[PDB]
């Protein structure tokens, strides 16, 4: 249904702020570590610009027509207003973003499956208060550096399938077993995953570089659920732990 | 019932000025040492803004784009127009506040149980005389220092109040079972989750209304993983589907 | 049928960008090495402008008025807003053209058989998101050098293809006689004429429908001179009017 080669109606556009660590430009399709800013009244994305450089000399024969070239670009000033909910995270995190000069990353997800991720700092925090109308919070973010347009991530293989094969063996205290995850639907993929223990007590799990290490902290039958990327697919594995 | 996590309609917003001698930011909720500015025609809260600081150098590898940082923050000016009642206290106090030019504190009480408290000096006093419409006094206050927004005194709770209890029964074709999630770490919670199946072939999942619904499309044993927040907590449910 | 000598309604104007390696001004009509920018919401062509140059001296006799001359010409900037299709070629090419900053050629094909060709660099890339309305990408291209207007490749013919044949008969009172003129020097000609009588008393003349008409108000021999263009060609007609 989402066709990036046909015009879209604009309804359903979504805003997120990178609350995690690492490279936000790498895999922006996944929603992991992206806090959503809900109840967006309106959004005006930033406009990439360019300054003009005067490229004229005295030796240049004739000067009837001006000659110019591209200069600095300076993407900036993405603004938006959303419903005012002072006690909800993402809006509190927004004021935290304003209160220091942090240059954080934020992404705009469009209804046609494309993402535009910018990176900037908050330069304006306003509020409009009128009767018989919901109080709105208005934000403006000055963008720094080169952004990541949706015209760059034009590959998208869509994945659609993974498997999780665990050891599923008893593990003695102090030893780490390795879980296997296959995320190769014909090889090329554009998604990540995270695994989190369902009890957090009998075992401790760690996912890094596709490597899943599970340690049998306490005896029992621990269940490790894994969810891929934003959460299109998931799986459940079991690991026994023996007291001996 | 005020709810800071839901949008509010702005009607009923009140304006107060500090006539006490303590710390205005200490207990803004209490209206003990505050004078209400009654009969406010309309209000426009001050807008927080920060200027841009150039953060570029001659030896910077890349210049094709501008590098900037957040500079000095300002609290703007709050402007409110209220009915002219010169004979009442509160307007004489406002006129004296403008007249002797001291930096006083004031606050805005929204229909949310929250309050935004600023500190500033009156930079404009105006009037509007016109027949058939009430005489309105318009005031502009330039804010100084750092404001104490309603996001400052909000509270977040992450006391591990996540629990999951499924139907834990045998579901049939054409009928969906329900799974309940408890999110009460002493009642107050601020975190959400995401629940999905493990294969999406034996059972189809749907999360709504603080609840999970599982449709037994195919017989067998199916696994439903749930992950809370950013992967701090998880749960695994087992659902058996029979032939009928 | 396109007709450059008659006004056109502007619907169907197409935008193209040069992806070849030849001379863009050589054969603009051929769309061989050109890629179309489809789904153009609206277009604003660049405006040619030239600044003023003060052409006055101290020893100038008269100075009650200002003497100025044409200075340096600029081609302005062409701004077009078109539907956002990030996944299609042509918009990715546009984004790369903005990003790497070279001066590329483009053209506008009017519903006239004519075409305007410009050379410039993209100085602005924008977007507009709003519900119930298509997402639009807005582009601004600053033009450089001398542009190639559609008037550059127009052709004029003055091959002396003027001929005049009257009815050369006897006209009566109350009846009007016709006279024909040929302007076909192999077909193409843009030079007009003017036809009138020599006394306007024996016969009254009227030119319309690319045809002369003579009303025989009075009997006798009357002379009708016709002059083509700026006096390069002429013809003389003799018309006899009888008593009846």
């Amino acid at each position: 249904v989402p066709n990036p080669t046909m015009p879209v109606k604009g309804a359903g556009t979504t805003l997120w702020v990178y609350k995690g660590s690492g490279d936000p430009y790498a895999n922006p399709l996944s929603d992991v570590d992206w806090s959503r800013l809900a109840k967006v009244k309106d959004l005006t994305p930033g406009e990439l610009t360019a300054e003009s450089y005067d490229d004229s000399y005295l030796d240049d024969e004739d000067a009837d027509w001006t000659a110019t070239g591209q200069g600095q670009k300076s993407a900036g000033d993405t603004s938006f207003t959303l419903a005012w909910m002072p006690g909800e995270q993402g809006q509190q995190a927004l004021l935290a973003w304003f209160n220091e000069g942090d240059t954080r990353a934020y992404k705009i997800r469009f209804p046609n499956g494309t993402v535009d991720v910018f990176r900037g700092w908050v330069s304006s925090i306003g509020k409009a208060v009128t009767a018989k109308e919901v109080i709105t919070r208005t934000v403006k973010v000055t963008n720094v550096g080169r952004p990541s347009m949706a015209e760059d991530r034009s590959t998208v293989t869509a994945a659609t399938g993974m498997t999780v094969t665990p050891a599923s063996t008893s593990v003695v205290k102090g030893q780490s077993t390795t879980l296997t995850v296959a995320f190769q639907p014909e090889g090329v993929t554009d998604k990540s995953f995270r695994a989190v223990s369902a009890d957090k007590t009998k075992a401790t799990v760690s996912v890094s570089g596709m490597t899943i290490t599970v340690n049998g902290v306490a005896a029992g039958k621990v269940n490790i659920p894994v969810v891929s990327g934003n959460g299109e697919f998931a799986a459940v594995a079991e690991i026994t732990v023996t007291a001996s």
